[PDB]
């Protein structure tokens, strides 16, 4: 049984237990207290050298860098539950395409928010508003293109749902609800269409109930 | 035959190119003029909608995002040439585990490191001295990690030469050459001998000779 690292509530954890349970892939949750600084000791650190969440083990193979993860589980599990691939190259090159448009356009944007908006007030921090306005802007036409895209595809990759809408569903809940900024979903029509789909998924409700989410 | 558009010099380009000529496929490079803002009018937005560079047209298909590009070709060709994926699922989720590394943890330090030295300078602006400081110490203990992992496999994904490595050829060569931070390799003795080990592949050299490195 797969054993994965970090707590339920962080998002690259959530990105890795969303396409396990879409995949029906068995595992058992092994909580880092990131809160308290778990993942820099040494202990974790031989499991995750740069000291981040999550990790996977399963037997003697281990795993990190989260999109390497579900990367990995959709190919293992292929024939079983959705394809989350693409069949056809052209067709895994577009899922693919959508995975690095949220690992690094979306997700820079949307971690800074988040951390200022929300991370750092937990720890007695305040966020730098004027920062995440910047962030904020720069968010608005990086949405604008996805919802051009999602006016021509049923979903981001094509005309079903693969790894790369998968792969937003963590962060993008923390944008709409705990950092304030629903309106960037909202305001769009066919991206809100899309996330209130996604974000009904049977898979991503379980992991969203064991979450408290 | 492939089109593949941005200059010559620039590193997102030339992982891209790296790949086609690792793999033997011809390409046709399409200049686009970064330094006067080509990339953001909306002929180039057109091909690319964030308006970056690279973009490929392979026929009909188009793609963009670099490492799905590498990935799109490396399968596509997979059975001539180098294998740059990996053979079993195994060995490919840690290419692509070292992908990961190579696209946040490395590149987001490197690209702000030679954005501020190298990009800044040219436009007539000051890079900020105290950043890159702040940048090059966590680049620091990034390159420990990878010397760790180097000290126990020849390359980053295993005992041969795959995407994952490649993927590291353009921003690398900018960090010890133009950005004057040399010793960061030098001074890690497996990384240095990996460094001149995959910059000496012949593919590299071609690519460098045109582009004038
Ligand atoms: O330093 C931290 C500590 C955390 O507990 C978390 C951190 C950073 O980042 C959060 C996070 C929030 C938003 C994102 O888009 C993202 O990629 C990660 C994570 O959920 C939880
Ligand atoms: O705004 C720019 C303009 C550019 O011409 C370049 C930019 C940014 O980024 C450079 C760059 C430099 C270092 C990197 O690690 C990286 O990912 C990209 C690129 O080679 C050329
Ligand atoms: N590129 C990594 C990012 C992992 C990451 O940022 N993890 C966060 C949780 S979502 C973390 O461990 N944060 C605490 C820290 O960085 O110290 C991946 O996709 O797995
Ligand atoms: N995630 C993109 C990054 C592309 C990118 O940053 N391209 C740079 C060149 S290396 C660019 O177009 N810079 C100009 C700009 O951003 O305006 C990819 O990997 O293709
Ligand atoms: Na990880
Ligand atoms: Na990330
Ligand atoms: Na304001
Ligand atoms: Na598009
Ligand atoms: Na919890
Ligand atoms: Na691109
Ligand atoms: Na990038
Ligand atoms: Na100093
Ligand atoms: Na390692
Ligand atoms: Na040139």
């Amino acid at each position: 049984v797969v054993k994965v690292y970090g707590p339920a509530v962080a998002v690259c954890p959530q990105r890795v237990m969303a396409c396990l349970l879409e995949k029906g892939v068995e595992f058992d949750l092994v909580h880092v207290d990131l809160d308290s600084g778990e993942q820099k000791l040494p202990e974790f650190l031989l499991k995750q050298p740069f000291g981040q969440v999550p990790v996977v083990e399963d037997g003697d193979f281990k795993l990190f860098e989260s999109r390497a993860i579900i990367r990995y589980y959709a190919a293992k599990y292929e024939d079983r539950g959705p394809n989350l691939l693409g069949n056809t190259l052209e067709e895994k090159a577009l899922v693919d395409q959508w995975l690095e448009i949220e690992a690094h356009n979306f997700n820079d944007l949307v971690f800074n928010i988040v951390f200022q908006v929300v991370i750092l007030p937990r720890i007695g921090q305040q966020g730098d508003s004027e920062l995440v306005r910047t962030y904020e802007e720069k968010l608005e036409k990086v949405l604008d293109v996805y919802e051009k895209r999602l006016s021509k595809s049923k979903y981001l990759a094509g005309d079903s749902f693969t790894l790369a809408d998968l792969s937003h569903l963590p962060a993008t809940r923390y944008l709409v609800n705990e950092a304030g900024l629903g309106h960037l979903v909202k305001d769009r029509k066919k991206l809100n269409a899309w996330w209130e789909d996604i974000s009904s998924r049977p898979a991503w409700k379980k992991l969203m109930n064991l979450a408290g989410f």
